[PDB]
């Protein structure tokens, strides 16, 4: 049946077919918008390929081929023909936005003969070789392998050689040549085989490619980071060319509605004076701002902007937009919802709401819900940024202060990120290729490319500083150093960027906390307001604690009580505790821990205010708590009066081969009922008099981690019961408080109706049930992790987001039995994932009570929480 | 409701209600034999009691005195009365026969007051007193805690005051006297309470203490070893007293209907004149051979005999028989199928299968599956036993070569055989407390105590030696030596135990391998012929192939590839292959290796003699493969041009947390899948040249570790189907052979619909499997899982018996999922669960087209996988 679709035939509602390209390409044409005609094939037919062993089936190819006849036809033009040829561009898409992830291929059907043709049909030859230049350039290194640089310094050295400085400037003769050069390149690539002659293998070559485009390094990057399946597959469109080679009232732009970085209202973008659609949105070349079309172009660029008013209308959101004018005759390519910042996110909501266009329901919606980490991140310090040395100033692409040390690649910026280090990557060319950099680093400056590039579309989205088109840096990249300002900066050397101002700066910048603004507040309303999970908060202190009730959290759910134990005045105590043979003994040294612990719980009480609390007894293995160090070993063996080969055969005595799966947690508290009851009474003494202390009420909740069989938890519940009962008795406190458990290993999870029997609630640790399912741990794993990710055999990080499909069983049905036994239980989820919208969707969706994050993801927790609600 | 029924009220049925000892007493009443008439008061009672929180109900209580009224009226006796009283054994006697891991206790009725009117009654005071001091003895222990180490002293200390050798030759006085100081003993720790002169009130706390019995703690150890439930609980029998302790014509006694250890057929049992049963069962007495009372009073063995004769008959199955003569007359107490040895279960079978009286079928289901441990248990050297030192010698109580050093308590015994020590345990007496020895015992010596003893009828079952009763050894348990015949011995000195003759030996006597009787061989074909089950083997090399195979295994199941790097010549290779610098320094270190274990596999595959195999790839992570100390470290690098710097740099780096969740296994061939090409080459070469040779058929199972993704096991797949169809190229081969994984991740089994999509079979690594269900390993269970069992958090041990409630959940998950999208799906089991009875019934039960276990265990896999065909 129909594999190939005309734009005409489709609209925006058949997104799956034909992508949010050919969706919104046959949505302009439905439109009437002057919008050049082609087709699509659809995202089956990419499919097909993959099926028909990467290859396209008899009866694909001559519905491609049937239809690009169909656009001759219309044009007056045949295809990649000799004299008067037509020319056509191959552009990919998925059914998502992934930009500049995937590649297209311009000016494709000019051949040796059709390039003498169109320079004399248009009288332009400059123009014509341009544009072959152009093909080879670019579908040579898409389409084969043949890397940029080549022909990035092909076109320079020649330049050099000819002494001029732009584009516009190389003869008929050099482009000519170059075109020569460009296929040379090629022939020599790929032993013997010359530059593909017949528009039919050209047209052929380009469609499958770009079905491969799919599966590109760099586009594995961006679907991880947006968790997009890596099944979906993309559309090729297959469009009649426009050019803007072709002189001065002919050239490219691309725009957004309102400005992407700040939210605000009004044409924001660039434009480029003769010149095709690559070199501005490929950060290839540095483009002028978009007054300019408007000032020496007042009427093409009132035309535009009416158009774009309607887009914005039509969609309803603030829109990117690709377009060319080819000798003063505008022409729109693309539009779609730009990649904003959240900053800017939030902005246009707030905007659109107010203006009448959208609900406070659709806003909520639309927000991407991670970007919010990005309003926390710091700022310049005024006074320190005042007084930074300026070396120079570019493109303000993406906001952000960024300090860090410089690298000129990006595998290597990602790995100095991923040591320890804050780096700024330093790059020719703002590019997609680079986005393992971009992602890794505090900031990014390049030395052309402007704010409408792709990179910068996506830095302002990923919430990475941009700073773009800074001509005057030169790469020294045998050496790893660049030039800029007076003097040449080492690989690792400090520089500091702002992409706001758009100044640069040697050395590294203070930076204070930043400010959360007021259109944040508003959208934070409507989510608060929509949501029924409630906001949780991971915190294990006070000071954590009055940060995420600040950011708007409800409580904590879990509380970790490891450092209690820990720290100086602490740690003695228990490693007292551990070397004491007698019962008592341990009682005894654990005891001299109670008004430090208590005194603990109270500055947390105090702190809370009546929100809940899930407190954590004791997770880890003793051996976490011995000296390892000989020094503090003779030290302990003093400090009690033994000799130092007991305290060293009691270390090696708690050693473990697997420290992730020891004598800890649950399975410790019950060998040593003494640590559970100690931190029962310091909790239960401390809520009683902070309750007493402050009129607000307390209900303690009691966790108890690593549990897995139900008369397990039923042994350690019953200690802590009677020591909250005992303390309850003394103080004569009716004190409510629930004894609840971690669901973090499986078994626990798979028999949540015998465990919910004991537990009065139900904590999910997807951490930890993460790694006993899959069977790595956090740690050890990176050593694999990524060679997966470039593989796709894991397209998101177990780690960061809630492996639903496999981890989520085990959450639901621990959910579905537990609650079987006992239908009024509560669940909450405390991992990382507790902070991953698409784990507290998920969250929402299984049927919890609330998911708890990081005091700074709380409110990523919260429009997450909004939008979970909604959807559904 | 009827918590309680008189033994006329009972039969063989009523058996998880009357418990056990109340259906034979119920069921033989009946056949109308000389039972004593008592009273069963139900099972369910045990569970009432139990739920009331271990308090007696008003209708329980009224129960029971009503027939302690009816029993009045038979006996014309009102019970525990002062002048003629009514005097009662309180038995106990699970729905399991739990040999003496439950307590009795004998001559309830008794007082300083009712004492007396007894011997003015039966007229004799030596009698009178010694059961009065019985029931003050039994009754102190089992309701109080008063230990046998006390009042078997002061009956020391009066065996020597008063010069006797026996406890015959005591005057009633001393019985006066011996009565008095237990009181002594028994108020002394009860707070200043004495013993309960309540004929009704004894009564009382006596049930209470025989319900708690349930759980005690030999008893608790003895459900765990035979798979008992451990909410069955006991019920409770009140009974009329006969009396084996009143002269020269009365006395009491047990004998098996069959030689329970050799199966030999005809009666054995001991017996003792005046004394009660508990002399004898409790190993606390030497009791003469049967024969003797064969002499003595004939009208009573020929009375005996012929009842055992037709107690065998009436049960189909060697029969464990209890009697007690009270003056001439016989009295029925007790009977049960008799717990013998593996030899034994297996003779009687047959034997009881010839001579026409259980069917083939029969015969099968009712051997005790994992018995056939102690079948291939090593026969101590003939000639190193001809030169066996021999010191002393008494009851061969149970069979075997025991040999090991000894320990003086159960305790110091188990704790020796934890370390790894071969242990030998040495006691005063055998006694069914001292448990955890004679699970850890290589074998036991004890200075007193029968063959017809509780502790060696325990003994036998599990298969462990027990050499009683040597009169001649005195242990000196302070010193800890015992002087024997020889010398005396020290804590850990190696001796050996013929329990085959009960003779001794000074020395650790060499063993060596044993046969399997004509009588096993038998059986196995019966096995065969019933199980749907087939079984392979947990096998690496030719020599354990062929061992498996030779006892039943069908094929192999599990060729674990480690040793082929483990070993000498091997593992420079992938010590060479580690520190490769390069993809292709790995390729070239690794080719080197595909000689070595490609004879590695045509080994194995003339030893299959087309048996399928099994084919882990390599599971472990490089740091296994590595040298871990620092002096080996430096050797290695002078070979390969490096310094200690370059190796620790590696040795440093590979080093996990947890290397049990490490880069290892299937993820190790994602980024070395040189490996899974290496190894695929060097089984596939070897198969077919063997397949060409011997002219026999071979289809390679290939099996991926550590999958828990399906895209994941496809990847090392792809990898495996180019190099297998390179060499099926190369030799012009058509080799079929199969790509399986093993399902030791929990995420495999969860999404099994998927995984099978991939895998042409599933293989139950069972093992990982449970540490990952359950959250722990098993090289570090040891702290706290003695504990679990103790406190009954955990009933069985996970490593052992298959975790059908918790693990079994996964399994069936996983053949399910699993089939449901590759019906003809072949999945088998490889844990150490694969041995287990238990284990493989479930397995049977849900699917799994086979069982394999080590070589050593495929008796047991086979029989078990018979005996589930059958019972399901
Ligand atoms: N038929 C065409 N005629 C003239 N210019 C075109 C044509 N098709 C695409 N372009 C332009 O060439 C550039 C590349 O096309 P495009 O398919 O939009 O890829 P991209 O913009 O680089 N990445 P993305 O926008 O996310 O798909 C853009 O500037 C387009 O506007
Ligand atoms: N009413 C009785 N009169 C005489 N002897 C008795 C009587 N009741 C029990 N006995 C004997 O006392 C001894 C112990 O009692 P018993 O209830 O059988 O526990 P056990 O044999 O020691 N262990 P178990 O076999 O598991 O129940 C046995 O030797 C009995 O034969």
């Amino acid at each position: 049946a129909k594999w190939v679709y005309k734009f005409e035939e489709g609209n925006a509602s058949m997104r799956n077919l034909l992508g949010g390209k050919g969706c919104n390409l046959a949505e302009m044409t439905i439109l009437g918008m002057p919008i050049p005609q082609g087709f699509t094939v659809t995202t089956e037919a990419c499919t097909e390929y993959y099926n028909s062993g990467k290859q396209i089936t008899q009866e694909i190819q001559d519905q491609i081929f049937e239809a690009i006849t169909w656009l001759e036809e219309l044009n007056g033009k045949k295809f990649g023909d000799t004299e008067d040829p037509l020319l056509v561009s191959v552009r990919s898409g998925a059914r998502a936005s992934m930009p500049g992830m995937m590649d297209t291929i311009l000016n494709l059907g000019l051949n040796d003969v059709a390039v003498e043709g169109f320079a004399k049909k248009t009288g332009n030859p400059r123009f014509a070789y341009d544009s072959y230049r152009r093909f080879i350039q670019m579908y040579s290194d898409v389409v084969m392998e043949v890397p940029k640089s080549h022909f990035e310094k092909i076109i320079d050295a020649m330049k050099e050689e000819k002494g001029v400085h732009f584009d516009t400037d190389l003869t008929a003769d050099d482009l000519k040549e170059l075109a020569e050069k460009f296929k040379a390149v090629y022939k020599e690539a790929m032993n013997g085989e010359e530059f593909p002659q017949e528009p039919k293998d050209q047209l052929m070559g380009a469609v499958k490619a770009v079905f491969r485009s799919w599966d590109n390094p760099r586009a594995i990057v961006y679907r991880r980071m947006n968790d997009i399946p890596g099944d979906w597959g993309t559309a090729v469109n297959v469009q009649t060319m426009v050019f803007g080679n072709k002189g001065e009232t002919s050239g490219t732009g691309v725009a957004f509605t309102r400005n992407p970085s700040t939210g605000e209202k009004g044409i924001y973008g660039e434009y480029l004076i003769n010149a095709q659609g690559e070199d501005v949105v490929a950060g290839v070349r540095t483009p002028q701002p978009i007054t300019q079309l408007e000032n020496d172009m007042p009427d093409c660029y009132k035309q535009f902007m009416d158009l774009a008013m309607k887009l914005e209308k039509h969609f309803r959101d603030m829109q990117d937009m690709e377009f060319t004018i080819e000798e003063g005759k505008l022409y729109f390519l693309q539009t779609r919802n730009g990649k904003r910042t959240a900053p800017a996110a939030l902005q246009i909501a707030c905007d659109l709401v107010d203006e009448g266009m959208i609900t406070e329901e659709e806003a909520v919606v639309r927000i991407e819900a991670k970007s919010l980490d990005q309003l926390l991140h710091p700022t310049f310090n005024p006074a320190a940024l005042k007084a930074g040395e300026v070396i120079g100033s570019a493109l303000p692409a993406s906001p952000g202060a960024a300090a860090g040390k410089v690298y000129f690649t990006a595998d290597e910026a990602k790995a100095a990120h991923e040591k320890g280090e804050r780096v700024i990557l330093v790059r020719l060319e703002t590019s997609p290729e680079d986005i393992e950099g971009m992602h890794a680093a505090e900031g990014i400056l390049t030395v052309r490319g402007g704010m409408t590039s792709h990179a910068a579309v996506v830095a302002r989205g990923m919430g990475t500083c941009c700073v773009s088109g800074c001509g005057e840096i030169k790469i020294n990249e045998e050496a790893k150093t660049f030039e800029l300002g007076g003097h040449t900066f080492a690989e690792g050397d400090y520089i500091s960027l702002d992409g706001s101002t758009g100044k640069i700066y040697k050395g590294d910048i203070e930076t204070q906390e930043a400010s959360v603004s007021g259109s944040f507040e508003r959208i934070m309303v409507w989510a608060d307001k929509f949501r029924t999970l409630k906001v949780r908060t991971n915190a294990d202190t006070p000071e954590d604690t009055l940060n995420a009730v600040k950011l708007g959290a409800e409580g904590i759910g879990l509380c970790r009580t490891e450092h209690m134990f820990f720290e100086a005045d602490r740690i003695m105590k228990i490693r007292k505790m551990i070397l004491s043979d007698s019962v008592e003994a341990r009682e005894e040294a654990l005891n001299e821990l109670i008004p430090f612990q208590k005194g603990d719980f109270k500055a947390m009480y105090k702190a809370l205010e009546g929100r809940p609390m899930t407190v954590r007894y004791l997770d880890p293995p003793l051996h976490e708590f011995v000296p390892h160090t000989e020094e503090e070993q003779a030290e302990l063996a003093k400090n009690m009066g033994l000799t130092l080969a007991e305290v060293k055969a009691k270390v090696d005595e708690l050693h473990e081969f697997n420290p992730m799966m020891g004598h800890r947690g649950c399975r410790l508290a019950v060998t040593y009922p003494e640590i559970a009851k100690m931190q029962t009474r310091a909790v239960m003494e401390a809520a009683i008099e902070v309750k007493e202390e402050t009129g607000i009420d307390i209900v303690p909740e009691i966790m108890i981690p690593l549990v897995g069989e139900k008369k397990e938890l039923k042994f350690v519940k019953d200690v802590v019961v009677e020591v909250a009962e005992q303390v309850k008795k003394e103080k004569g406190s009716d004190m409510q408080y629930h004894i609840g458990t971690m669901i973090e290993i499986p078994r626990a999870a798979l028999t949540a109706d015998a465990i919910a029997e004991e537990a009065e609630f139900f904590s999910f640790g997807t951490n930890d049930l993460t790694q006993m399912t899959f069977g790595f741990s956090r740690d050890d794993a990176g050593k694999f992790l990524d060679s997966y990710y470039k593989a796709k055999i894991y397209e998101s990080d177990p780690f960061a987001r809630l492996d639903q499909t496999g981890v989520g069983q085990l959450v639901e049905m621990a959910v579905k039995k537990g609650r079987q036994t006992r239908p009024g239980l509560k669940c909450g989820i405390c991992g990382e994932h507790g902070g991953d919208p698409s784990s507290v969707e998920f969250c929402h969706k299984v049927g919890l009570n609330y998911v708890s994050c990081s005091p700074f993801r709380v409110p990523i927790a919260r429009l997450a929480a909004a939008q979970a609600a909604l959807n559904n």
